[PDB]
């Protein structure tokens, strides 16, 4: 056999030298080089460093700052949440499993660690599903009069979590399960095992249509619509009317944001469906490992494109850091929004 199966696990490695243990009772130093689970294990910290604070930050500043309700500001809110329940869910738990080279908290740490990367990584896909109806709506303008409110975004926000929900729950119910990969450090769905006790092969072409595939057709499709509407190509204020130079700027950022994704799943979904589709065939622990902790970058990108590609967040952000306010040179250069600085309201 190329890799050494187990009840509850399944290593990439060969057990004939009689070396291999459970990932859930000893190292897997054997797997690879003592050091690299130390690179696994700084990687881990330097992300929850990296992590935490920006994403509190991203949360902090969008509930500070009253006249920060757009459906855009909801969805990153949304995200830094689900940013943060990655690192405190699951990020702690890599972080300590990498500290000893196996998972010391057993299946139950497994569970943690692959629940929360897959709901953070769900709720993102899923987010950009919202994010790309509303722009095609503001776009392409459905509707005569129409105008998404408040409570539309609380839907949308409340959609990503019930789609992320009914992909990373089943694993913890019976539907599939969660299972050590890579140098076994850190958990994903089992594409490993056919395991029929549990349903491991329906609910994988189920995750694969349903939380992948049809997600990305919807996107790219409305994509293809704002293809001739609008375009990346943005000028000066204005174009027709300022109104429509900053929705430019805020449509060039969600298709950036995709763009993100994609280079951020992509290659764990590859590896992934790889595996699904060569069960038992010779791949080794470093060949899931990469691409699946590359991928825990998904918890702090966003907040990095939000506040690069934003000017308005950007400004409330330095807003709040140098305290009082004080927003120095452009301030914004157009409408802006705090708790107490300039959040005047602007209709008629
Ligand atoms: C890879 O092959 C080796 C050798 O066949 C497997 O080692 C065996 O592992 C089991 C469980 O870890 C050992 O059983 C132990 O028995 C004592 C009874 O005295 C019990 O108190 C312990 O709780 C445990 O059940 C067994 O002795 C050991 N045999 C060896 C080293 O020759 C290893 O499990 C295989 N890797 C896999 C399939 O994960
Ligand atoms: C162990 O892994 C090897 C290589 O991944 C598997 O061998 C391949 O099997 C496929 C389908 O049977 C063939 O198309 C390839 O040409 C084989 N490659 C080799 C080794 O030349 C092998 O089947 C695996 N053993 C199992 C299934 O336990
Ligand atoms: C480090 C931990 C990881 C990567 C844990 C598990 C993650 C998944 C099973 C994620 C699945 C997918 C996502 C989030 C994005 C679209 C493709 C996908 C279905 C492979
Ligand atoms: C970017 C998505 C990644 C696509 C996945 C490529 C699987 S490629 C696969 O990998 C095995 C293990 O290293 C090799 O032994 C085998 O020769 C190779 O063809
Ligand atoms: C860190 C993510 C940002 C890097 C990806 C390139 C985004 S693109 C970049 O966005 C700026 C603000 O929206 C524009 O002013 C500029 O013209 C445009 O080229
Ligand atoms: C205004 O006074 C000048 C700008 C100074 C901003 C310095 C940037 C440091 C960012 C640190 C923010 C940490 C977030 C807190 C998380 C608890
Ligand atoms: C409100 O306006 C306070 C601003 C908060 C930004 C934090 C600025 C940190 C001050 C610089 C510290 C200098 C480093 C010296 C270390 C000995
Ligand atoms: C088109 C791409 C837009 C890309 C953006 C990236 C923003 C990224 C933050 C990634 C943080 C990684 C940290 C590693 C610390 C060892
Ligand atoms: C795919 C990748 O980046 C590395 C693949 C591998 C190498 C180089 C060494 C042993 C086996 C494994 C883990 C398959
Ligand atoms: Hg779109
Ligand atoms: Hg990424
Ligand atoms: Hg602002
Ligand atoms: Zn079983
Ligand atoms: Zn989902
Ligand atoms: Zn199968
Ligand atoms: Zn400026």
């Amino acid at each position: 056999m190329n890799g050494t199966e187990g009840p509850n696990f399944y290593v990439p490695f060969s057990n004939k030298t009689g070396v291999v243990r459970s990932p859930f009772e000893a190292p897997q130093y054997y797997l690879a080089e003592p050091w690299q689970f130390s690179m696994l294990a700084a990687y881990m910290f330097l992300l929850i460093m990296l992590g935490f604070p920006i994403n509190f930050l991203t949360l902090y500043v969008t509930v500070q700052h009253k006249k920060l309700r757009t459906p855009l500001n909801y969805i990153l809110l949304n995200l830094a949440v689900a940013d943060l329940f990655m690192v405190f869910g699951g990020f702690t738990t890599t972080l300590y499993t990498s500290l000893h080279g196996y998972f010391v908290f057993g299946p139950t740490g497994c569970n943690l660690e692959g629940f929360f990367a897959t709901l953070g990584g769900e709720i993102a896909l899923w987010s950009l599903v919202v994010l790309a109806i509303e722009r095609y709506v503001v776009v392409c303008k459905p509707m005569s009069n129409f105008r998404f409110g408040e409570n539309h975004a609380i839907m949308g926000v409340a959609f990503t979590w019930v789609m992320a929900l009914a992909c990373a729950a089943p694993p913890l119910v019976g539907w599939s399960r969660y299972i050590p990969e890579g140098m076994q450090c850190s958990c994903g769905i089992d594409y490993y095992t056919p395991h029929e006790e549990t349903n491991n092969e329906s609910f994988v072409i189920y995750m694969f249509v349903v939380h992948f595939i049809i997600p990305l057709i919807v996107i790219f499709f409305c994509y293809g619509q704002l293809v001739f509407t609008v375009k990346e190509a943005a000028a000066q204020q204005q174009e027709s009317a300022t109104t429509q130079k900053a929705e430019k700027e805020v449509t060039r950022m969600v298709i950036i944001m995709v763009i993100a994704f994609l280079i951020c799943w992509l290659p764990y979904a590859g590896v992934a469906f790889y595996i699904f589709t060569h069960q038992g065939s010779d791949f080794g622990p470093i060949f899931m490992t990469i691409p699946a902790f590359f991928a825990k970058t998904s918890a702090v990108y966003n907040p990095v494109i939000y506040i690069m590609m934003n000017k308005q967040f950007r400004n409330c952000m330095v807003t709040t850091l140098c305290c009082g306010k004080n927003p120095l040179g452009d301030d914004e250069a157009s409408t802006t929004v705090s708790k107490t600085e300039t959040s005047q309201v602007a209709p008629a």
